[PDB]
């Protein structure tokens, strides 16, 4: 793991960096680095409502095309599947010999949805983290960790320049790892579905569904399922499982030993398995990119029925109180 | 309504400003609720065995310590916050002689209560402040002008006040800033001890742990599937925390979002939800009770024996490692 000392903050400080997209990642990335002393532009489309926005934050906006042209290292912050069409239409034009065509997530190089010139390095900064947490932790003197990875070394110091950028970013701070696009695609896809994302949200709402089916009260059963997770999650972050398990007391730890192998059970690690498995022969991506070409029609589905599950208006109505 | 969240305009500090609270205990939930009654402008005293190495912890955050006997004869309340299966042994032996007509027995947690594993005289009020969170944010996040939320319990109104105290109890401890919800011991018992197993201790961990031994098991090294499936984990759970899941949701990348929907109900599946349904019958039968206190009765056994081997686990050696790194631990090091 590499750390403040093993990298060289001028390096980003003399390049001009055009970031393409300001969603979640686009503004933490952008705000990180001018916060660093980096020259950045933002590259958005005519009628984007985050135009004033970016610009209200104290960033030169201008549109995609001028911040691919005027940039010595064009970051691709937009949603992974539009990212193909955006590259060919705003981008590829204004690659010079020499240039970075940088990204965070390597899913569209590493599957082979986009195929950079063999003139310019071809590097990730992957934040292990939120945009919004990437940007917070940041501000507080903390850091968010990076993947650094180099899948072209066009110049011969794409490795100074991916780092550099992740000190840009905070990564620096917590720590950055070197990995191939391969090994970032691969464990991203993993822990978002597996762990962060899938997993985590659908325990919380298993068992506050479990509760209210039991004719627990659904505000009873938001503060003991979904509030109190950021307390525990808090105590392992700071000081490990054995600190959080020394906090809790002992029912619930001995509790904890008995019921985790229940909840996440045989078949949960088998799927855990299936999920990697599908991440790793490029399926998953297919299926996504389907669905993606479909408008969206599944995820906009899913999306709706959490949207309207209880657990979510009546975290909205207690939340409104604090 | 069912329920009423109550909040600070819903209780009266003065009443337990007007009473002097003895804490039994200075563990997790004792050190929480002893400096932050201290701080709401409340007499605390904190009741320790004689000897005891917290007893130094408890006067350097200048709490008055004294023995437990002498605690619990000086206190109008007595809260208990020792562990749950030492409790009916402290209580016979050290707390019940001391008790006077008019006192207050309370509790964080409903399970002696509930259980019947300590029966209480009928002279005094029998109350229950349970915080729904872990005893060191219950300190930190009132000392940040938060407060974690508070179950408000009576089983027993001796004096016809008790109401007003435990509800002044809680805005004592914080509750007040995020929300106070009344419940009976029965159903905080059955509730905290399904969230904790299902959810919060057991799936979590569970969760992590799987996540983090799939990575390795595959092949990535121990420190990438620490920052992927367990440091990252807080900043999603803020996200969730702070704004709800569809704005958690909102922050991630649409990859993110359509895999969640997919492997969801992949990882926490048909037999989770089976075994969480079953988890709570246990609870509420009380079979899950008696499993603790044998186990506790049996060195335990069970507990210490997965504690050894959790604790020496590569996420968590790999853990430490990680986390000693950190410039804001370096940094607070420092300090
Ligand atoms: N925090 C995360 O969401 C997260 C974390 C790590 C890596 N990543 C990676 O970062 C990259 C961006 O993810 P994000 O979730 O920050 O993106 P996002 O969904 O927040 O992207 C929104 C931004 O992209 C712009 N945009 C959308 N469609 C566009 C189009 N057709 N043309 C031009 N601009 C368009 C929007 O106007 C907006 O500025 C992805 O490769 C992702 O995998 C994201
Ligand atoms: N975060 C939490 O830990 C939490 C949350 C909600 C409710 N509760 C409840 O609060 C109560 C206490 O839990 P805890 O986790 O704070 O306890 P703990 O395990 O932190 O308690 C340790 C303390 O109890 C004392 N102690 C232990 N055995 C003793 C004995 N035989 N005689 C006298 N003192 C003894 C110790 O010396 C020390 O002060 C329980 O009823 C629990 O269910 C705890
Ligand atoms: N920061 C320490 C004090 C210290 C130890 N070493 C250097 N400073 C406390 O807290
Ligand atoms: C925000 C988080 C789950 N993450 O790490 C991602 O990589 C993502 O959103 O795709
Ligand atoms: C998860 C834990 C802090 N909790 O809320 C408890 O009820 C406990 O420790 O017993
Ligand atoms: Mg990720
Ligand atoms: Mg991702
Ligand atoms: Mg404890
Ligand atoms: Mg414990
Ligand atoms: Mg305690
Ligand atoms: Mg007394
Ligand atoms: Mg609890
Ligand atoms: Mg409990
Ligand atoms: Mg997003
Ligand atoms: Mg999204």
């Amino acid at each position: 793991i590499l750390y403040e000392q093993d990298v060289d903050p001028k390096v980003i400080q003399g390049l001009k960096v055009g970031i393409i997209g300001y969603g979640s990642q686009g503004h933490a990335h952008a705000l990180n680095l001018m916060d660093s002393g980096v020259d950045v532009r933002v590259g958005l489309r005519e009628g984007d409502s985050d135009w004033k926005t970016a610009e209200e934050a104290g960033l030169k906006v201008t549109d995609m095309d001028t911040a691919a042209e005027e940039a010595d290292v064009i970051m691709v912050l937009v949603p992974d599947e539009v990212q193909p069409k955006v590259y060919q239409e705003h981008i590829a034009a204004h690659l010079k010999a020499g240039n970075t065509l940088a990204f965070a997530h390597g899913f569209n190089i590493h599957y082979g949805y986009i195929v950079p010139p063999e003139d310019v390095n071809v590097i990730m900064c992957a934040p292990k983290g939120p945009g919004h947490i990437v940007r917070r932790q940041f501000t507080e003197g903390s850091g968010v960790p990076d993947l650094a990875c180099v899948q072209q070394d066009a110049t011969g110091n794409a490795w100074d320049i991916v780092l550099s950028y992740c000190w840009g970013v905070g990564g620096a701070r917590s720590g950055i790892i070197k990995a191939t696009f391969a090994e970032e695609t691969e464990e991203d896809l993993f822990g978002e579905q597996a762990v962060l994302c899938g997993g985590l949200v659908e325990l919380v709402k298993a068992g506050f569904e479990t509760l209210t089916e039991a004719g627990y009260p659904p505000e009873l059963a938001y503060f003991e399922c979904y509030h109190e997770m950021k307390m525990i999650v808090d105590l392992m972050y700071e000081s490990g499982i054995h600190f959080m398990n020394y906090s809790i007391s002992n029912t619930a730890e001995y509790g904890e030993y008995y019921a985790g192998p229940k909840v996440i059970n045989e078949q949960s690690r088998e799927a855990m398995k299936e999920i990697l498995k599908r991440i790793q022969d490029g399926s998953f991506a297919q299926e996504f990119v389907d669905d993606c070409n479909n408008g969206h029609k599944r995820l906009l589905e899913q999306r709706e029925a959490i949207n309207t599950h209880p657990i979510e208006t009546t975290g909205a109505q207690i939340r409104s109180m604090f």
